[PDB]
């Protein structure tokens, strides 16, 4: 169906370890988009054509105001492409450079449109397993949608493919291999809390074997303008037994949550 030659193709919107992404218009319609260019020869190397397809296929079906759309795919001798949504007002990376941190009440407002967003997914059993900054991107009303389902799959799982960046964002479970389920996504809604209040991730650190050691003996300590409640929330979710972590119901039920953010259920 679609090829290249239907689109015109714009600035540079960001890159990823093998997606780049690119402001684009179709020229019959004018629908402005974004396109997202993988190169085949790194996608073979790497070994991860099942990763690609479950975005795909994933991603496609599901339909949610804080989840972000995809319209279809097509694919040359060389490259494959994902035509996306295109969220106007970048990443929630990019805004906490720009603020350094959050206040109370923005933190309870991306936190309610997450866990509407993750109850959604987890409804079908598909828990993302990737949730960090720059994969949260923001929309013509500043609300936050959920993207980069490439490592998305279906409960329960083992984990198949290499750990590639980042220990900051993942639970005890991932990063030692065994087997994990939705809990998975709770754990990382805790980290976010934490990053969006205080400025990092709780568990950082400078060197892998120094991050990995903080996560599994979850060592995290509070900054002192963190508030009661702020706190209640975060201890509840870094939990190190996943069984233990709460619901999104009472995440999004929490008095904290109730009273600071702007957003329903
Ligand atoms: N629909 C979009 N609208 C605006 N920017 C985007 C969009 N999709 C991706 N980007 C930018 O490109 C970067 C990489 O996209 P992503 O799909 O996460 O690539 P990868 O899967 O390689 O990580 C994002 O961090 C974001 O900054
Ligand atoms: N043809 C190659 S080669 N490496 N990956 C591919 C590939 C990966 C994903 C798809 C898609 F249908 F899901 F979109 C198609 C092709
Ligand atoms: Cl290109
Ligand atoms: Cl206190
Ligand atoms: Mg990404
Ligand atoms: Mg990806």
């Amino acid at each position: 169906q679609w090829a290249l030659e239907d689109f015109e193709i714009g600035r540079p919107l960001g890159k990823g370890k093998f997606g780049n992404v690119y402001l684009a218009r179709e020229k019959q319609s004018k629908f402005i988009l974004a396109l997202k260019v993988l190169f085949k020869a790194q996608l073979e190397k790497a070994g991860v054509e099942h990763q690609l397809r479950r975005e795909v296929e994933i991603q496609s079906h599901l339909r949610h105001p804080n989840i972000l759309r995809l319209y279809g795919y097509f694919h040359d001798a060389t490259r494959v492409y994902l035509i996306l949504e295109y969220a106007p007002l970048g990443t929630v990376y990019r805004e906490l450079q720009k603020l350094s941190k959050f206040d109370e009440q923005r933190t309870a407002t991306y936190i309610t449109e997450l866990a509407n967003a993750l109850s959604y997914c987890h409804s079908k059993r598909v828990i993302h397993r990737d949730i960090k900054p720059e994969n949260l991107l923001l929309g013509s009303a500043g609300e936050l949608k959920i993207a980069d389902f490439g490592w998305s799959v279906h409960a329960p799982s083992s984990r198949r493919t290499t750990l590639a960046g980042t220990l900051d964002y993942l639970p005890p479970e991932m990063i030692e291999g065994r087997m994990h389920d939705e809990k998975v996504d709770l754990w990382s809604l805790g980290v976010l809390c934490y990053e969006f209040l205080v400025g990092k991730p709780p568990f950082e650190a400078n060197t892998y074997q120094e991050t990995y050691k903080r996560i599994s003996r979850v060592e995290f300590t509070f900054p002192d303008f963190v508030t009661e409640g702020a706190r209640d929330l975060i201890s509840r979710l870094l939990k190190h037994n996943p069984s233990q972590r709460p619901m999104l119901r009472e995440v999004l039920e929490h008095p904290w949550i109730t009273a600071n953010s702007s957003k329903p259920s």
